[PDB]
C-alpha cells in the first residue's frame, strides 16, 4: 500500500497512536545483560535505555569493553549506522576511541548540549581551534579545524590523533541545532536538506567506518535519521518503490537497538520525511 495514501488513512483516522502502540507490541527483546552489569552503571545515562548483548559495539580494551552503543546492520540497503547515547562526563573518552577503532569518517549530533534547561549530553568537541581535548584514559587528541555555521545545521571538520601511534584523521560532525525542545519540526524540509548534506559528505558511503549517530537517549530524533535514510535507499533500489513498508523497515531496526522512534509524533514525522523525501528525488 502506497504509504502516502496509508498516511492520510491513519490522520482522517487519528489512529498514530494505535499504530505506535502495535511496533511497541511487536518489537524485538534481546538480552542486555553486560549493560546491567554494576560495574557499567556510571556508562549509561537511562536505566530504561540499554544496547543489546548481540549488537553492541565492544571497546578494543581488556580492563573494561563496554559503551552504550548498537551497529544497527541494513543487509538489503547496504547501510551500516552506529547509535549511541550523548556522551557522559566518565565517557567522552571512550567515545572517540570507538570511532578512531570502528573507522568512522562522520559523526552526526540531533541535539543541544542543553535542552529545556538541563544538560543532555557533556561538551565532548572543542569550541576553538587553539584550545584541543587530550583525553588521558584513552591517549586521543582532537582539534577543532574549521566550523561552518548555517540557519539549520552546522558543520565541523576535526582532527582526532592516536598519540600511541600519531596516525591522524579527519572527522566530520554534524551538527542539527534546530529540533525543538518539545514535539518534532512543522515541515521535514530542513531535517532532509541536513541528511543530504551528510550524504554528500561521503560519511554513509562504504569505504568508511559506520557513521555514529546520537541524541541524548540514541533512540528517537537517532531512530527517525537512519529510518528515513533506509527507507529513501530503498525506494531507489527497487523496482516497485511502492513496496517499500516504513512499519516493517521499523521492526528490522529494532531487532538492533531498543525503542527506535520514542513518540507516536516521531513515528507520523518519519512518513512526512519520507514522503516529501521521494517526491524530491522520484
Ligand atoms: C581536555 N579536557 C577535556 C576532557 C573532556 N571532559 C568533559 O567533557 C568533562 C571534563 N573532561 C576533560 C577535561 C578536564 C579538565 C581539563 C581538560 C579536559
Amino acid at each position: 500500500m502506497e504509504m502516502e495514501k496509508e498516511f492520510e488513512q491513519i490522520d482522517k483516522s487519528g489512529s498514530w497512536a494505535a499504530i505506535y502502540q502495535d511496533i511497541r507490541h511487536e518489537a524485538s527483546d534481546f538480552p542486555s545483560r553486560v549493560a546491567k552489569l554494576p560495574k557499567n552503571k556510571n556508562r549509561n545515562r537511562y536505566r530504561d535505555v540499554s544496547p543489546f548483548d548481540h549488537s553492541r559495539i565492544k571497546l578494543h580494551q581488556e580492563d573494561n569493553d563496554y559503551i552504550n552503543a548498537s551497529l544497527i546492520k541494513m543487509e538489503e540497503a547496504q547501510r551500516s549506522y552506529i547509535l549511541t547515547q550523548g556522551p557522559l562526563p566518565n565517557t567522552v573518552g571512550h567515545f572517540w576511541e570507538m570511532v578512531w577503532e570502528q573507522k568512522s569518517r562522520g559523526v552526526v549530533m540531533l541535539n543541544r548540549v542543553m535542552e529545556k534547561g538541563s544538560l543532555k549530553c557533556a561538551q565532548y568537541w572543542p569550541q576553538k581551534e587553539e584550545k584541543e581535548m587530550i583525553f588521558e584514559d584513552t591517549n586521543l587528541k582532537l582539534t577543532l579545524i574549521s566550523e561552518d555555521i548555517k540557519s539549520y545545521y552546522t558543520v565541523r571538520q576535526l582532527e582526532l590523533e592516536n598519540l600511541t601511534t600519531q596516525e591522524t584523521r579527519e572527522i566530520l560532525h554534524f551538527h542539527y541545532t534546530t529540533w525543538p525542545d518539545f514535539g518534532v519540526p512543522e515541515s521535514p524540509a530542513s531535517f532532509l536538506n541536513f541528511l543530504f548534506k551528510v550524504r554528500e559528505s561521503g560519511s554513509l558511503s562504504p569505504e568508511h567506518g559506520p557513521v555514529v549517530v546520537h541524541c541524548s537517549a540514541g533512540i528517537g530524533r537517532s531512530g527517525t535519521f537512519c529510518l528515513a535514510d533506509t527507507c529513501l535507499l530503498l525506494m531507489d533500489k527497487r523496482k516497485d518503490p511502492s513496496s517499500v513498508d516504513i512499519k516493517k523497515v521499523l521492526l528490522e531496526m529494532r531487532k538492533f537497538r531498543m525503542g527506535l522512534i520514542q513518540t507516536a509524533d516521531q513515528l507520523r514525522f518519519s512518513y512526512l520525511a519520507v514522503i516529501e523525501g521521494a517526491k524530491f528525488i522520484m
